[PDB]
């Protein structure tokens, strides 16, 4: 259908690369003698000239940019991030892909008001994976994410580095953060406010830039795909501009939770809101060509319900040089890793229906705001459960996310007989797309931390009104590990605190090296992540 946003000069602006976020300082953890990396992020307003010849867009971003800066954290290094709200609305930061404690996980009611900050303590102990950090504030997650509160968080480890995959952040390892937005006639953003169905968007962005291009050499690149859109799901494929409908093969090497056991040879990648897939594309057979990254129409080939617009079949262009300037020393091994799959269970699976209750998107008839009813499962820590995630509807799709866990996709049935489990769903994930009339069974180890966690649809419009619920990963009162201060996401110990911008700017008072060092060493003594040792 006709583009609504003004006409854009397609494939004329280079793909931006978010800068790497550096820690401000390190603090010795008195528990283990190891260095904790401490970071400060200021959430604040900024303008960005998206349309060359119109006005600017009003955004709110981590460190005044969108996407937020990229974190790059070695496995085993604990991080503390001071998220400082200097904006106009509350925030709640979630690190998507991290088994964070309940009070460091971005619980939707666990907000920071403007003129407050919160310190988030992250374990970084899971398998090498592409995480992302983004807003989770109750009822305003769609508008906070849409206006710029999302960024990448790469968890790295030597074992993955030894595979010799294409490497170097911004060299041959490229972030590909997809969004779908809409602009006014003067080049400002159309708000998601008031939208209760889906905000599709008619402008496709990579790393915050409409329809970019990149100069590539004829060799192998690792692309880290993330669907950070409010509502748009994608069917990604690559094509030579000399044969724009001919799909070129590539390899998926990783899903949400890390490496697949083996690369999945693929010509079409379904990716829905909050899914991460890492792809290796070999440009060597296309020296001197232009390869367009494109998006499947027909509402992702009948899987989705998304509206299609004139230019939503276009993502970006890669202009391939005639030659490499340096040898391609990278490879994609046939064997990537032993995926740590959960033990099969015979426990009769729980059922969750993703539908509506009057004008509200619900789970088993319940809206997140409804405290009395929204706690839908008690799961003893250590237990493996199958959850049957049901989309009975033909008129909506729902990428379902479960906090804390990594899960295996056991099965998919389609009431449109459209598809079962995709080859790139063979490993571990934390989001799974319920297409039209789809039921998916996932299996997860509810481990290793007790606490109250969210699960929900990651269509941020659905999530906000109000397709989200909670589970309690439970322990018996003799469990230990300071569980009584780490189960409650709203625990007073970990709540946000007020700051004065002067102190922040001068790095004085509670921002002094001394105050930060004392505050982090005190936090570290509670031993939040001790139960994940081994
Ligand atoms: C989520 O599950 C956790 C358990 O993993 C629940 O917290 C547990 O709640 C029980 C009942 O309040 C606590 O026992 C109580 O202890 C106090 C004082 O020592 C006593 O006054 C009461 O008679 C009772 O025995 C238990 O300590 C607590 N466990 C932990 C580890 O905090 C929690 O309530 C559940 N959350 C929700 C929202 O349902
Ligand atoms: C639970 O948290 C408390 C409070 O941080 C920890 O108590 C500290 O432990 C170290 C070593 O035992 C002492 O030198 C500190 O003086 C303790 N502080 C206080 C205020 O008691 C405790 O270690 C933690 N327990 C577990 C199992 O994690
Ligand atoms: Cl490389
Ligand atoms: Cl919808
Ligand atoms: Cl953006
Ligand atoms: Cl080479
Ligand atoms: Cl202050
Ligand atoms: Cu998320
Ligand atoms: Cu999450
Ligand atoms: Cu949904
Ligand atoms: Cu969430």
């Amino acid at each position: 259908v006709a583009q609504i946003s003004p006409q854009y000069p397609m494939f004329t602006v280079p793909l931006p690369i978010p800068p790497v976020k550096q820690p401000r300082l390190t603090v010795t953890n008195p528990v283990n003698g190891q260095e904790i990396w401490y970071y400060e992020v200021e959430i604040k307003p900024f303008t960005h000239q998206v349309y060359p010849d119109l006005g600017s867009a009003d955004l709110v971003g981590y460190d005044g940019m969108s996407p937020g800066p990229t974190f790059q954290v070695p496995r085993g290094v604990e991080t503390v991030v001071r998220f400082i709200n200097n904006a106009e609305a509350p925030n709640s930061v979630h690190l998507h892909g991290s088994f964070s404690r309940a009070a460091f996980d971005g619980w939707a009611e666990d907000i920071t008001e403007p003129g407050s900050f919160k310190d988030y303590y992250y374990p970084n102990r899971q398998s090498a994976r592409t995480l992302w950090y983004h807003d989770h504030a109750m009822h305003i997650t769609a508008e906070n994410a849409y206006r710029g509160q999302a960024g990448l968080y790469m968890l790295t480890d030597p074992a993955e580095d030894a595979l010799n995959l294409p490497s170097g952040y911004g060299e041959f390892d490229i972030p590909m953060i997809l969004t779908s937005k809409q602009y006014t006639a003067n080049g400002n953003l159309v708000t998601t406010n008031g939208e209760l169905n889906s905000f599709w968007g008619d402008v496709i962005h990579v790393n915050g830039q409409p329809w970019p291009f990149k100069n590539v050499e004829p060799r192998k690149y690792r692309f880290r795909f993330l669907d950070a859109a409010v509502s748009r799901s994608f069917g990604l494929y690559f094509a030579d501009t000399d044969a724009i409908d001919t799909r070129l093969p590539f390899k998926v090497i990783a899903s949400d939770s890390g490496l697949l056991e083996h690369p999945a040879d693929t010509s079409l990648l379904y990716i829905s809101m909050a899914e991460r897939y890492e792809v290796v594309f070999d440009f060597s057979d296309y020296a001197g060509k232009t390869i367009e990254l494109r998006n499947l129409g027909g509402s992702i080939g009948g899987i989705g319900t998304d509206t299609d617009y004139d230019n939503t079949d276009k993502v970006m262009r890669f202009v391939v040089a005639d030659d490499t300037t340096q040898p391609d020393t990278s490879v994609v091994p046939a064997n990537l890793r032993d995926v740590p799959f959960p033990s099969p269970t015979t426990n009769t699976p729980r059922q969750f229906r993703f539908g509506s209750t009057g004008p509200t998107w619900t789970i088993n008839g319940v809206a997140f705001a409804d405290v009395q009813n929204r706690l839908l499962a008690n799961v003893p820590v250590g237990t493996v459960e199958r959850w049957e995630l049901i989309n009975a509807g033909n008129g909506w799709t729902h990428p379902i996310h479960i906090h804390l866990v990594d899960f295996k996709v056991i099965s998919r049935t389609s009431g449109n007989n459209a598809r079962t489990v995709m080859p790139y769903e063979s490993g571990l994930k934390d989001v799974v797309w319920l297409g039209r009339r789809e039921t998916v069974v996932v299996e997860a180890h509810y481990a290793p931390f007790p606490g109250v966690y969210m699960f929900h649809c990651h269509n941020l419009i659905h999530e906000d009104h109000d397709m989200m619920a909670a589970f309690n990963a439970t322990v018996l009162p003799d469990y230990g590990y300071n569980a009584t201060v780490f189960v409650d996401p709203m625990e007073e110990l970990w709540q946000a605190r007020p700051y004065e911008l002067g102190e922040f700017q001068a790095q004085s008072g509670q921002f002094s090296v001394q105050a930060v060092t004392e505050r982090i060493q005190t936090m570290a003594e509670y031993r939040p992540y001790a139960a994940a040792d081994e």
